[PDB]
């Protein structure tokens, strides 16, 4: 009847970023696909990473397009307030219509996943036919091992009845969720709990999203009904470990031609994952994004694509993504800005670090210093950029910087 | 295929105090509270919270279905600006304690107020969706207020827990019958752990501004729709009373434009049914308009059909007008939750009790990572009802809760 899902899809990767290996020196073999770690500073914030995600494709649409996205959705465990939304924020600073629902999903790093099937259910529910969905993911890092891995970063997805980049499969889903004692955010600008079940409930949740979706999806298959598979990645590592699991577990396979099926539908989506670190609720979309960036669409192929977030829930499901969908998607030049991200130094990062405290969960009144590291803003030059200039009673207000 | 609610439950606490008591108490202006329509105020014991009022809300709509309607539940979608977790959502604790089928979505949402209502449209596309034929949702918004002076009297605790589904007799949505609005405001918001601060200046401006604009935009879509004729009973988020009586005079004066005189009489057959469990429990944030909603099926008329308009708003902000159907069936289906018994039989607090109470909401408080409850606290409360089982918070352990069921 009725098609839906991701129109375009852009990411967010940070003004600056630094070596993750560099880091644990200045801090042994662990060494587990991780390169870069993006790191967000004192002057931006998760609405700072959503808008700055979702520009480039609001630049790209009509003024018509833009006043049909009627539902924004921002997905975070980096929220700054109780009651009020990232999406008012990045509503206005996005300049989108009034003629919007919005609010701001939770659950962990399932949080992006629930808020796209919620935005493709307003699609296919034809309650507003021709209207668009935003739905963005974005989380941040403020601060032993977790500090080199753990990243910040934002993807905006925009979904809607022409998704010449993601199609979904409609009703071709496995979700799973049950409570579990983890590693959660109980305390504001840090973590605790314990990764100790993290990685079997992660395993235990791939494993059953997958049984769920084939109960649904007669006939599907592990390894051939999908030509690449993307999975909630806080790290590569990881990922390549669970693949390895998913495809002796459930696909049955022989040990030897493993390594083979990782590299050739596995490893593209894992490309965008190294140069940013683990950016939580977004790293599906990060990888799915990798993955449609640094594959091959002569003709349409099937992705599927595995979420998971701690406490927990979880969700396996797929889509089409075909040549044009990836043209567009080059349009966006993910890499590119990647490569054009700012290098810190140990003795920079240091300074950011002493000054992240100053915007800090409860903060009331702050006035920032775009040139507290002097190199950063007028180094690169690109499009105009969003940015946290102060918090004056605890409202904030952002700034453009061309 | 059909949408909305089958059926839909309160829990407005397990004790409550009156409201001009606790003013009194407090030495405040009794003036600037005496025409604001409140008269009592639930409060959240502090072996309570949003998963304690959430499951209390939502077990007596799981215990009447079947075990395979049950398992239908597939989506699980917590409404609140009570956060426990930056990132753990009171789904996962309140899937636990109902007992619900794991192939389930479980989420929380949060836009202030307009949490509710978020959660419940994005219910309803789930099932208009078809992605899952006979699939059910579940709703519920849960708030609670622990502890600025004249909030304290008025701000409540409670929570509404909403059944979504194919069949709904209770309220059945009119697809695509929606205006919804939302711009950034600097507004009364929630930027502490335990508290509030901001401006409830440009609150009353903003909330009549979305009031006005979400029932435009609904016109818009739903060409004939009339703010008088159309809707036999209205339902707004509804902090207290008094402002709602206000704002649905501006509306009839701003929108519907009739004359000054019959206002009044309007305001009671329609809007006053709404406002009857507001006064029981006070304002509950996220859940208040849904309160308001099954106040006015329990009180109102349904000999036959009627159609019920619903605005919501959150500070913030963001805003829907929304209408449905609710049959004499919905109505009956209704009444077997006994809601207004439920809150004859709560425990009223002395003020005395409420020091006591007060003094101890510190115990759990947003940080708190190890704590052990005292259920006799307050000496009488729990043995006091003898009611169906009860969910209560029984300790913190490294963060993580433990809840008890108590008979």
């Amino acid at each position: 009847m009725v098609s839906a899902g991701i129109e375009a899809m852009n990411v967010f990767g940070g003004t600056a970023y630094l070596d993750v290996m560099e880091l644990a020196k200045y801090r042994r073999f662990e060494n587990l696909l991780m390169k870069e770690k993006a790191v967000a500073l004192p002057y931006e914030d998760p609405v700072t990473f959503g808008v700055n995600a979702a520009k480039p494709i609001i630049d790209a649409l009509s003024e018509a397009e833009k006043d049909r996205i009627e539902l924004l959705i921002t997905c975070s465990e980096s929220g700054i307030d109780f009651g009020k939304s990232l999406s008012t924020y990045i509503h206005e600073y996005l300049g989108l219509n009034r003629n919007c629902r919005l609010f701001e999903v939770k659950q962990a790093c399932y949080s992006g996943t629930a808020g796209f099937q919620m935005a493709v259910n307003f699609i296919l529910s034809q309650t507003s036919p021709g209207a668009k969905a935003l739905v963005i993911a974005s989380d941040i890092s403020r601060f032993s091992y977790a500090e080199p891995s753990a990243g910040a970063g934002a993807v905006a997805v925009l979904v809607g009845e022409n998704p010449e980049v993601f199609q979904i499969d409609p009703g071709a889903n496995g979700y799973y969720g049950y409570e579990v004692m983890d590693t959660c955010r109980p305390i504001p600008d840090s973590e605790a709990g314990d990764s100790d079940l993290s990685l079997m409930s992660y395993l235990d949740c791939c494993e059953q999203t997958f049984l769920e979706y084939q109960k649904r999806v007669p006939g599907a298959n592990y390894q051939d009904t999908f030509q690449y598979l993307a999975y909630h990645t806080p790290f590569g590592g990881m990922v390549k470990g669970a693949h390895r699991t998913m495809m002796r577990k459930v696909a049955k396979v022989k040990t030897s031609g493993i390594e083979t099926d990782f590299l050739t539908r596995v490893k593209p989506g894992l490309n965008y994952c190294q140069r940013v670190g683990n950016i939580m609720g977004a790293a599906l979309f990060l990888a799915l994004a990798s993955t449609i960036d640094q594959g091959r669409f002569d003709t349409p192929k099937r992705i599927g694509c595995f979420s998971y977030g701690s406490g927990c829930c979880s969700e396996f499901y797929s889509g089409i993504t075909t040549p044009q969908g990836q043209e567009r998607q080059r349009t966006f030049g993910i890499e590119k800005h990647l490569d054009r991200r700012y290098q810190l130094s140990m003795e920079e990062y240091e300074l950011l670090f002493k000054g992240s405290g100053m915007v800090r969960f409860g903060t009331r009144n702050v006035k920032l210093d775009f040139e507290m590291i002097p190199g950063i803003m007028q180094s690169t030059q690109e499009k105009p950029r969003l940015f946290l200039e102060e918090i004056s009673e605890f409202h904030r207000k952002y700034r453009w910087i061309s």
